[PDB]
């Protein structure tokens, strides 16, 4: 004779965020000419894969 | 978020001199025919690099 079984699967989620202010960004741009938004964006993008 | 720091540098100095009298120099030149000034200058130049 024969028999049958079954199994299941399901995924999960993740979430992250970053914060910065206008005056700090303006001061950094005036002094060093750096862009904070791109820095934080790339940092989050890298950190997600690293922790995965 | 991110943080920054600072570091600094600053150099130093050195000084060295040589001395020879006239009486002893003439006596040595008469007796042996050497050159005290050139020998002293060369020794100074060598030792300056050797000490560093």
């Amino acid at each position: 004779n024969h028999e049958m079984k079954k199994y299941t699967l399901f995924p999960s989620q993740f979430v992250i965020a970053a914060e910065h202010t206008v005056q700090a960004a303006y001061e950094a741009q005036r002094e060093f000419g750096l862009d904070l938004g791109s820095l934080q964006f790339r940092t989050l993008k890298e950190y997600l894969s690293h922790e995965q």
